[PDB]
């Protein structure tokens, strides 16, 4: 199996119910609840890894994960969660191309990888624009995107960052650019952002490492108030709205030589003339860490820049 080509151990130094670090008691219940789904005749997504999220997100209560992993995995079949991947290279040239009239509005991309050997990702928004985007695409179009991403992470992402880590790297650390978004614009998607959290949170639960926003507007306080009540605790705890010396928290987590320059740190791209919002550069683009599972497929197609 390609689990057998990566670690599938966390650090020694990692939070606690995870990989290689459990207590007597969350071992046996991890046991249990592996026991629990063979019997109901799973057989994917059984491994110590999934199962373990699942269990740290029900606080170990192997009822409430059992009944939560038993959801996912009917919304994963009605959904297409499990064939997303083929059916985008199936009709990949005409993916691609949507795909690249919305990147310079809305900068989504992946650099290089935080201290722990999390994949570092950035996401810009000040620069969306509600009617054009409502031109381009559509809001369930936008989730499946993120299911689509979810995806690409935990096959071609986590096996490579892991290899290079030496340890098993379970989510990312994410940066949120609010410079320059009005907060009017920013109650208009409230819709999108709970779609957004109710996926996040119910199909792939702990994924999420470290959440930073950043250049957020006077006032945002008030509009995330309004966020807060469908995340649960455990998501809110990974979340930081930075102040102004943003940067020097920022260097707690990320090497400097992986941040980018208007973030703090001395990253720059090979061509200086390309841009972020076309770029896809990590572990994970290193021949060196690449396994039996390939590739990742160039989501701005030819425009992808690796380097
Ligand atoms: C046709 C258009 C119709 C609708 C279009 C909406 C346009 C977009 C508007 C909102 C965009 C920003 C929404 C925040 C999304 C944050 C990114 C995210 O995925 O958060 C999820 C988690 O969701 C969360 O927990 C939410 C965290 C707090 C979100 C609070 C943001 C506040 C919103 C204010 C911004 C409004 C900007 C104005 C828009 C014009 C994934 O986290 P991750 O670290 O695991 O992600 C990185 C790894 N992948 C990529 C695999 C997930």
């Amino acid at each position: 199996s390609i689990l057998d080509t990566y670690p599938q151990i966390c650090s020694p130094n990692a939070l606690p119910g995870t990989p290689g670090n459990l207590t007597k008691e969350q071992e046996e219940a991890l046991l249990q609840f592996r026991s629990i789904l063979l019997e109901k005749n799973y057989k994917e997504r059984l491994d110590d890894s999934t199962l373990l999220r699942f269990l740290r997100a029900r606080k170990f209560d192997i009822n409430a994960s059992v009944e939560m992993f038993v959801e996912t995995e009917r919304w994963r079949e009605e959904y297409g969660a499990n064939t997303i991947i083929e059916d985008y290279e199936n009709n990949k040239e005409a993916e691609d191309k949507e795909r690249i009239k919305l990147a310079k509005m809305y900068p989504q991309y992946y650099h290089h990888v935080d201290k722990d050997g999390r994949p570092l990702y950035f996401e810009e928004l000040g620069g969306i624009n509600l009617k054009k985007m409502y031109k381009i695409t559509t809001e369930k179009q936008m989730l499946r995107n993120l299911v689509k991403e979810y995806e690409l992470f935990a096959t071609y992402r986590v096996p490579a960052c892991s290899r290079r880590a030496g340890y098993l790297i379970e989510t990312s650390c994410t940066v949120l650019d609010l410079k320059g978004i009005s907060l009017s614009n920013a109650y208009h998607v409230l819709s999108y952002i709970k779609d957004v959290a109710d996926i996040s949170q119910n199909y792939y639960p702990e994924r999420m490492g470290k959440f930073y926003i950043i250049h957020s507007p006077f006032g945002f306080s008030t509009m995330f108030k309004m966020v807060k009540p469908f995340l649960d605790p455990v998501t809110v705890s990974k979340i930081f709205i930075l102040g102004s010396s943003y940067k020097k928290e920022l260097l707690k987590q990320i090497p400097i030589e992986n941040l980018p320059v208007k973030y703090g740190g001395t990253s720059v791209l090979h061509n200086p003339n390309d841009k972020f919002y076309y770029s896809d550069i990590g572990p994970w683009r290193d021949p060196r860490y690449i396994g039996p599972e390939g590739e990742i497929p160039n989501i701005f197609g030819k425009f992808t820049v690796t380097s």
